[PDB]
């Protein structure tokens, strides 16, 4: 069978407070996990994940085909040319099992200067009808800000881990401008299950999502309690155990760039499981113009031979 990945449970609650030595001890655990498999579970995070799962289920199970077309991104609906990121990503019965809903910063309103300028990667969110989904928009926008707050705390820990002051990343992660997204992904139970929605890895593992690195600074993930993720290590792909009380955290390729691959973006994949489940990532993205000068925490002088890359350039290139 497959070996279990080392994915430690880190109590992140000190990152919300003012005990600086305790925060350093959290930062050390973040450093160790980031140098090993690249994954950890954040525990004691303060977010009501059971209610997130309930509200998400109520949405996924009640939205109708009509509503999905009305909310669809341009890949599924040619009438919606402004929807590249935000909206509904449809299933294709018989072919594509997964479906999802993506939303961006609630502050990206019609009057927001980056919306007025039509800057790439910025869009105004689309929402289902309030009478059909009562409370959903409000819940979802509040969730954005709850996970934003957890992510800001995690970014203080990553900064400390790397020998930086605790606002080194967080100062670029701001409510008025962050490019961060929430995706509410439904993986369905299907009988029979479409073979076209099952991919096969070179090692024979049946997959729902092939190997990749994340397009993010960090990724902050809730999943149901159905084991599915695997991480590539030197010892091969290893199983990430599920924990539906925690958030699974990893670095994305912008972190790898800034740190000269000291904190790698781990390669991971999703196993095929015929189970009704949820995958609810928050992609921690900075602002469009944010630039962090690359560095290397393994070199006496910290210098890297990588060129500065704005987050907007990174994101537009990555989302293709
Ligand atoms: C591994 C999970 C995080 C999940 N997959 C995913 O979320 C995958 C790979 S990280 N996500 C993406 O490709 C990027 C979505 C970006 C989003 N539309 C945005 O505009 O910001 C899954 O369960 O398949
Ligand atoms: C699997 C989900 C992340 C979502 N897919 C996506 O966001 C994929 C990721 S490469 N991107 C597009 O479709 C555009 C889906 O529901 O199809
Ligand atoms: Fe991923």
């Amino acid at each position: 069978s497959v070996s279990k990945a080392n994915v430690p449970k880190i109590d992140v609650s000190p990152l919300f407070g003012d005990d600086q030595a305790a925060k350093m001890r959290v930062a050390q655990q973040i450093d160790a996990a980031s140098r090993d498999t690249g994954f950890f579970y954040a525990v004691n995070h303060g977010i009501n994940v059971q209610r997130l799962s309930q509200k998400t289920k109520e949405f996924h199970m009640s939205i109708t085909p009509e509503e999905k077309w009305d909310l669809a991104i341009r890949a599924y609906n040619k009438e919606h040319q402004d929807q590249v990121r935000a909206g509904y990503y449809l299933s294709i019965p018989g072919k594509k099992a997964v479906e999802s809903f993506c939303y961006l910063n609630p502050n990206f309103t019609p009057d927001h200067p980056r919306i007025q300028a039509k800057t790439p990667t910025h869009e105004v969110n689309v929402w289902p009808d309030e009478t059909k989904h009562p409370g959903f928009q409000d819940f979802a926008e509040q969730y954005y800000w709850d996970v934003f707050g957890l992510s800001s705390a995690l970014l203080k820990g990553y900064a400390l881990a790397l020998g930086k002051e605790e606002n080194f990343f967080a100062r670029h992660f701001k409510p008025d401008d962050t490019l961060a997204s929430v995706v509410l992904i439904r993986y369905p139970y299907l009988d029979p299950y479409p073979e076209a929605a099952i991919k096969t890895a070179a090692d024979g593992t049946k997959l729902s999502f092939e190997w990749h690195e994340d397009v993010s600074l960090i990724t902050v993930l809730y999943q149901s309690n159905v084991q599915n993720l695997q991480v590539e290590t030197a010892a091969g792909y290893q199983d990430i155990e599920a924990d539906d009380t925690g958030y699974l955290i990893n670095c994305g390729s912008y972190m790898a760039h800034l740190t000269n691959n000291y904190y790698k973006a781990p390669i991971h994949r999703v196993k095929w499981v015929n189970a009704e489940r949820q995958s609810l990532p928050f992609f921690v993205n900075l602002g469009y113009d944010s630039v962090i000068d690359p560095f290397d925490p393994r070199e006496p002088n910290g210098k890297s031979d990588r060129e500065p890359l704005s987050y907007g350039d990174y994101l537009q290139n990555g989302l293709v």
